[PDB]
């Protein structure tokens, strides 16, 4: 009974307010061992889905489009992926020069220090996209080496069908359909997933609310601010004007695109969010040779969002320590910033890890005392900050496939 | 050559002289390593067929019965699995005042305390059993989150054979055959397992005398007595009873049931009799709907000789360390040893980790010097206690299976 | 353009060229950093092929041949193996007194020690060999448990054949098709993959050749021509004899294992090449069915190339020690090094490390402060042993599985 869309719509509206009164009166705890455990169900349905509805879809994907499309569906979708990127973070920039984010505030020095996790090589993080064992990616985790050797297998079954053989035509025929057959069942559990998408939606923001929605407040409130309307000028500035420019209607794109935001927002986890953003674009009849591609690939390399959040806060921390940041450091965080979003994790609470890399390219280390703890009080309400992101990072994904399928 | 029941029984009888004889004259050290190893071999390449004819068959069983079918038979056969675990308890109980084992002995304190390994949050592990990766489920063992993806994976299919299209009607029909191929594979390989079975028998019961068969003696041996008998009740005054209530012969069921029954005595692996025990509910002509959901949930979940083996060894320690305990004391132990047997894991020798879960309850901690030195003795013995357990375990899950088979 | 197996000698030549100047001039840094990467992602992309080459393939291979064919097949593998292994070790030795190397050398004792790894039990590495989770073992590398289960799999799928049944007949049908589909389907990236080869292949002895080329001289160089002459002796004395006993020209055999031979030599692992190695096999039309299981079988068990080497070095540390072996002590070195060949993992450099188990059996221990520094020279030009060894590994698992076929 009732329409689907109605119920994450009041499930969130209703979780944000429960949340918020059941979190002010301090049952902080008692919502996140009561309330949480619906939401968490929810983020683990999903997950389950992320492994089978990407390998198989893409498996077809690869079959089914031309080696010549995919390649430059791919060149189209990095540049459009790192110029949004680019432009985001000097839109938390100007962000950051319009609201002032810790403008002249002096922080409770020596009070927690943080470590620093040394990145990996680049030599090797590249290298790293290749798989050395399919079975072991898929077994864990692992999208990109999974997107990888996918395109490489199901480029490989459209070389099997040219084949003169019967023998061969036919076995290579058995294995495609099979793997769509997994591709297809797999769509149909995300629509289920969806159905307990409100009581989990509830749960989520119910949670993050009452742990952080009572420190939304200060210093903390202005540079809450100052990232929802960045964000909020990111998708109309940028992907609604994007989306007009390539003549794609951007009100109905809301209107196809709304479930895939609504769980990014909630769930908080660009990588969880794939399934329902993947059957997002084949809402939108978007080809599955495209969107299986773009999307994975986009669910770790595109975050506009967190380069965005990167950016205003790069800005607080060089605001509440004093000293401006020069026009040619301001280049310096967009170019850091960038690469920081693009290394951040499609997981909950990532960006803000990743944010300490970008901090040591501008001067200001988080071993520094005083930095340590005003990097601290973001940490703090980072689950409010994250909600605006990973949304934003969903969308961008999807706008970006629609417009690579609009010219082809 | 030679029938295949009669040479595991000749492997058992022969296994188990041979075993307490070696052991009796003191070499517990050469049958262990030189006969044990092919006893594993029996057990190793059982476990091999668990994750694929688990998760084939459920698969095709999901989408093979209607999926509020499998609803109610899951209501069925849980309401089943609490009854006859919660009998089996009282049972042991009644058991351990028809025999006093440690009624007046009194034991070397503190030759070995041992130690808590804390418990799970119960919130955790029910949310433990949706798999946030399918094939890392499948990946390590699993079995739970394999039953819960497998369901709706089979249940999806089953949508997509009700399908408009044609191209998605046989990529969902195609998967489903290839599945189904692999379940019907690892039934055939069960049958040639089965003849390695009187080899790995007479080789594992072998060892479990050489090893622990002349401690049976004393108050050991009355407490063995008291599981063993408790143990026979349970399958002639539960078992057998239950069977013709519902109309299903006890005799034939028991000579169907006989594989499953003697490798999970021998193997004492209620998880390694897997595949039998599935194998077994096939020979009985059951369906591939109820016992490919039933056994592998009933692996975990029902454990009878679990149940009365901690039933028996509470009072056990509580006759060997004095005071009796209370009639609401002995009502406090029905309940806790449901949670533990449920809790234990269909792995050798869990149940004993598991009973001091049930010793917390009513008031006798393991880290109680003389408690610990009275649970050392039962651990010293807990391979003949074992067999049984696993045995009753297993037997309790066909039964239950076959029960709720012939109500439908 | 071009075709592949000119590319690849191009590459090598240039390429052991260009890596041999860059180091003798104090670039052996820049040609790692730099050059090596595009070898390694060559390496990277053959072992992604692994997994499902081996499994796929043998699963329809032991569905294609007789259960008794394939266990004759085994018995004659074995055998083969066994006596080419043996044969190579009383070739290098008899390099080894030909040549002297480390007639009239001492050492500067003392500068660097070893430590002797812990070699489990051999039951423990038998019973290993059967999966206990065959998801588990395509997941993480295991090509032998793989191996094992794959042929238990293919001879049920062909029972499955014979069933009175439709619906069992053509699920049997289904599931190998789809298995074969994937075999087929990797089969085309290697021919892919071999594009890259040259590119790999140049990068990957520039590497070598820049690491270690310029510590061959003195006594280390009279050791690598010892391996080497002894290597090539092996390929004609032991191989071309034995193929034209068997009457296959071995001149085309050459032309026909070129690419197998050379991925070898380069990238250094007998596991890694696998792929190219299967595909080589199919080239000349040896049945899926021998193949399949002779030669990912002889990636671990056969190593004629290691034996050899083990050789001629346990009379290189002899002869640097000063004392010379027994005549009772070389037939010692025969049957250890046997052994420790067919222990020697198919990954780069393990033949090395796999040295002392063969030195400790002649009675010169890795600890001994003047073994342990002589062995360091060893280590030193490995890499440069290495590739010679590989290669005579790989060539013998394609002579076995020629041999064996033309037999049938
Ligand atoms: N939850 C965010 C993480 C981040 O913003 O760093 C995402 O997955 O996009
Ligand atoms: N062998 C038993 C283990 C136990 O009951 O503790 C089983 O798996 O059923
Ligand atoms: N690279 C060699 C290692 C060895 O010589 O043991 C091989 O894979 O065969
Ligand atoms: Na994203
Ligand atoms: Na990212
Ligand atoms: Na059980
Ligand atoms: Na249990
Ligand atoms: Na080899
Ligand atoms: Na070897």
């Amino acid at each position: 009974e009732y329409p689907v869309l109605q119920k994450i719509l009041i499930g969130l509206i209703l979780g944000a307010i429960v949340g918020l009164i059941l979190g002010h009166y301090g049952y902080a705890d008692a919502v996140k061992t009561y309330v949480k455990p619906f939401g968490d169900l929810f983020v683990r349905l999903l997950k389950m889905l992320v492994m089978p509805i990407v390998f198989a879809s893409l498996v077809v994907g690869a079959a089914s489009i031309s080696p010549a499309r995919l390649g430059r569906v791919g060149v189209k979708i990095v540049v459009y992926y790192l110029l949004t990127s680019a432009f985001a973070v000097t839109l938390g920039i100007i962000m950051a020069r319009l609201f002032n984010p810790g403008a002249g505030i002096h922080l409770a020095v020596g009070g927690q220090q943080f470590q620093p996790k040394q990145a990996p090589p680049l030599v090797k993080i590249l290298l790293d996209i290749v798989p050395t064992n399919p079975f072991g990616a898929l077994a864990n985790g692992q999208v990109l080496p999974t997107i990888f050797f996918a395109i490489i297998l199901g480029i490989a079954i459209t070389y099997l069908m040219n084949s003169e053989n019967e023998k061969v035509r036919k076995s290579a025929e058995t294995l495609l359909d099979a793997i769509n057959g997994l591709a297809e069942a797999m769509y149909k559990i995300v629509n289920g997933v969806m159905q307990y998408a409100p009581i989990g939606v509830f749960a989520l923001i119910a949670y993050v609310m009452a742990e952080q929605g009572v420190k939304v407040v200060g210093e903390l409130a202005k540079v809450t601010a100052a990232v929802y309307v960045g964000l909020t000028l990111q998708i109309l500035l940028v992907y609604f004007v994007l989306l007009k420019i390539y003549g794609i209607d951007p009100i109905s794109f809301i209107k196809k695109a709304k479930d895939a935001m609504l769980t990014a927002f909630v769930t908080r986890s660009s990588s969880g969010t794939l399934p329902v953003t993947m059957r997002v674009a084949k809402e939108m009849g978007i080809s599955e040779g495209i969107y299986s591609f773009t999307l994975p690939l986009g669910a770790t390399i595109n975050m506009d969002g967190t380069a965005l959040y990167q950016g205003v806060c790069t800005f607080f921390i060089a605001n509440a320590l004093g000293s401006h940041l020069t026009v040619g450091q301001q280049l310096t965080i967009v170019l850091t910033a960038v690469l920081a979003s693009i290394g951040t994790a499609g997981v909950p609470g990532a960006g803000a890890i990743m944010l300490a890399m970008v901090l040591e390219s501008v001067g200001l280390p988080l071993t520094d005392p005083n930095v340590a703890a005003a990097y601290a009080m973001i940490l703090g309400i980072d689950a409010i900050l994250d909600m605006g992101r990973t949304m934003v990072n969903v969308t961008g994904d999807l706008t970006g496939t629609a417009i690579v399928a609009k010219t082809e």
